[PDB]
Parts: structure tokens; sequence; C-alpha cells
């Protein structure tokens, strides 16, 4: 790796190692477009198992970014549009709350205050069925964001029902296939479970348990290697051999909806760079990041603005991720640590990292 990429990592992420007690963690910086590692300590602390370039750690809620670039793909096809009302791709949900949500609000979490989680009784289709019928809107549609796995985990739901495909096949065939996403699981497979670090959550070693959506909306399982891939075809989506997941790409960082300095895409958030750190770094604190906040819609939504602040973070409960890139610089970073850390101390070093190499 270049010589300034090594000081700069080594002189920022050892010291948050220490200060955070993460077990094991890895990284990648793209500088160029081209991918450089790093990983330290342990994807097993028992049978002393490291961390490797082949280790899979649970993304989190990163796995919203391939949901956004799905339903991208999804509308690039024509099977979808963002403007269409959730019941025409779930009928059974028609009534007056219902007709007026679109999958646009679903995707950008606008549909008027769907709760952060999917409740843990929620186990069956019907179940879903009848907690969405049930569900009781604080505001009308388009005007607060709510960060929410029941808003953008059911927009992945309905996004693939033209295809005819389960979300996990359309997944693996439209996403990860032709990036060649070899080792990105939404199922580990018994052949890959050898790779499957723990997480662990106050000294407990721990793997996220199934949940309604998970898959859609936190249930991805990547490398380090598969992650930096990704960070490259979303900072150079032009060289993607398919359009439709090209233009996916680029949909999921247009700028839909504006909140004082961000801007809602699909799955991902963005900034104007430059940014200032501190918006970002207090922004990823969740007493804000997962608040009501009011709304402007951008008309026509922006298309993907080069000189951007891309990024997103992601938890479980014993896994923290991180995800950020300016395509202007060709430049990006992605942080996967077995420990569930909070978020500003991933963006002050994400930010440290990149600011240093633009
Ligand atoms: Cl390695
Ligand atoms: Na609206």
């Amino acid at each position: 790796a270049p010589q300034q990429i090594n000081d700069i990592v080594h002189r920022t992420i050892t010291p948050l190692i220490e200060q955070q007690k993460i077990p094991g963690m890895a990284v990648a910086v793209i500088y160029q477009g081209k991918p450089y590692y790093f990983t330290w300590g342990y994807a097993d602390i028992a049978k002393k198992q490291p961390v490797t370039q082949q280790t899979l750690f649970e993304l989190g809620s990163v796995s919203k970014t391939f949901t956004g670039v799905l339903g991208g793909d999804a509308i690039a096809r024509g099977e979808i549009k963002l403007s269409d009302p959730t019941t025409k791709y779930w009928p059974e949900l028609t009534a007056k709350q219902w007709n007026g949500i679109t999958l646009l609000h679903l995707a950008t979490y606008t549909a008027g205050g769907l709760p952060l989680q999917v409740p843990d009784e929620v186990k069956s289709s019907s179940d879903l069925l009848r907690f969405y019928q049930n569900w009781q809107p604080a505001w009308a549609p388009g005007t607060q964001r709510l960060y929410a796995n029941s808003s953008i985990g059911l927009f992945g739901a309905l996004a693939v029902k033209p295809s005819g495909l389960s979300f996990e096949q359309a997944m693996q065939t439209r996403v990860f296939q032709p990036l060649k996403l070899n080792h990105t699981w939404i199922n580990v497979p018994p052949a890959e479970e050898k790779n499957y670090a723990w997480g662990y959550r106050e000294g407990k070693a721990v793997h996220v348990s199934p949940g309604a959506l998970d898959a859609e909306a936190y249930g991805v399982k990547s490398t380090i290697e598969d992650m930096a891939r990704w960070v490259q075809s979303n900072l150079k989506p032009l060289d993607i051999n398919e359009k439709t997941l090209q233009q996916g790409i680029q949909l999921a960082q247009s700028r839909y909806w504006q909140t004082g300095d961000m801007y809602q895409g699909l799955g991902w958030e963005m900034l104007d760079w430059p940014v200032n750190p501190d918006s970002i770094i207090n922004g990823s604190d969740n007493k804000i990041a997962l608040a009501a906040r009011p709304v402007k819609a951008i008309t026509p939504p922006t298309p993907a603005v080069r000189a951007s602040w891309v990024h997103k973070t992601g938890a479980t409960g014993g896994f923290g991720s991180y995800v950020a890139f300016i395509p202007e610089k060709e430049l990006g970073i992605v942080m996967l640590a077995n420990k569930n850390y909070p978020n500003p101390a991933r963006v002050d070093a994400a930010w440290q990292i990149l600011n240093a190499l633009q």
C-alpha cells in the first residue's frame, strides 16, 4: 500500500481499536480507485481465530445500500416506479392511509412514522400484513423522515415483485453476481460458516437473529474484499457492464429529500463535499440519526452529485460497520468491526483518513 495510506490508517485506527476495545476489525481504503486492506485482532476470541480478508462480518443497515441499489435497478428496468402507490404491489393493504404512500416514501423513510424496528412478534406473512394494516401514521406522507427498518425493508420486498424472484434471488442475480461479490451473503452457506466472525456484546459472542424483513434491512454479511468492491462500484458506476445496475447505483445516490445538511438517497445518505466533520460526526449519534426531522422534496431529484460525501452506518448486536466514499476523488473507506461501538467514533476516524488522502 502507498506509504501515505499506511501512515494515516495506523495513526487513526490503532487508537480507535484500543479506546473502543474492538476485538477484531477490517478496513479497506479505496485510493484512486484501488483497494488496500488492513486487519486487526480476532474473528473468534476464544478459539483465537484472527480476522482475515475472508472473514465475514454482519453489515447491519449497510445492507440498506444493497436494497436501494436493487430497487434502483428495478426502476431502471421499468418494473417499478418510485411514484407507484404501495397498494399496486400489496393490494391487501388498500386503505385510506396506504393509498397515498408510495415506494419513494418507503425507500426514504418518509411514509409518516413507520417504526424503527419490525416488532419481534411479527414472524409470518399474515403477522406482517396485520402489522402494516393496523399501523397508525403520525404524519402525512412526504413531510417527516424517520429512519426505519419497516419502511425500506418493505420497499425491498415490494420492489422485486414484478421480477417474479425472491428478494434473495433478485439480489444474487442482479447485484451480487454481476459485481462478482462472491463472498457476500444474505444466508451464509454451510461451507462459509467457518469464516463467519462472532460479534461481541458485553463480552458475549452473538450472531444476529432472524427477523421479519431482516434480509432487506440489515441481513447481509460480507468480507472486506467484497465491500471494497461495492465501494468501487458505487464510485465508478459507468464502468459496470449492466446498464440497469449502473443506473440503479446512480438512482440510489440521487437526492430526493433534504434535511438540514443531508440528502436522502435510496439506502445511501449524502452531504456536499467538503463536509463540516462535526456535522456528520454528531449527526451519526443515534439521538440525532434516529429522530424525526422534516424533509423538503427535491424536484426533480438531483442526479448523483460527484462532489458528495456518500455514507451509511450499520449496527447489529455484536457488529458495527461504516462505509463512506467521495466519487469526485475516487476515494472511499470501509470499516467492519465485530463490536457495535458508537457511530461518532466511526465517522471521526473515517473522515480523518479520507480528508488526509484527498
Ligand atoms: Cl489476511
Ligand atoms: Na409526497
